[PDB]
């Protein structure tokens, strides 16, 4: 199924998801992702770095524009020994989203390594759901 046929200013910001998590973010102009996360949910307090890449220069014919990013779940508060990656598409306008899916790994033995990783999705809206 997979095949083939500014994004900077919309991304840039402070986003929402639907479990009260709050993204910011600053898009470069060369494709850099770079600011904080603060999870509303799990082993997480306080804000973490966050770190990824987007598509600087996005099809013209109302396609989104793809992005990901990375948390390592580790801050001067504490470390739950995981790190998500977010993987998704910026959908701009005036009900602009951030749709992502995301895995999260924990470092785990090697017995253990089948039960390492979530995967989940989240949506990321510019006002607080
Ligand atoms: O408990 C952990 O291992 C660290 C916190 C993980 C929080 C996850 S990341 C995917 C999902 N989306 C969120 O905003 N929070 C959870
Ligand atoms: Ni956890």
């Amino acid at each position: 199924h997979h095949h083939h046929s500014t994004a900077e200013a919309g991304i840039t910001g402070t986003w929402y998801n639907q479990l009260g998590s709050t993204l910011i973010v600053t898009a470069g102009a060369d494709g850099a992702l770079t600011g904080t996360y603060e999870s509303a949910v799990g082993n997480a307090e306080g804000s973490y770095v966050l770190t990824g890449r987007y598509d600087s220069a996005p099809a013209t014919d109302g396609s989104g524009t793809a992005l990901g990013w990375t948390v390592a779940w580790k801050n001067n508060y504490r470390n739950a020994h995981s790190a998500s990656t977010w993987s998704g598409q910026y959908v701009g306008g005036a009900e602009a989203r951030i749709n992502t899916q995301v895995l999260t790994t924990s470092g785990t033995t090697e017995a253990n390594a089948w039960k390492s990783t979530l995967v989940g999705h989240d949506t990321f809206t510019k006002v607080k759901p």
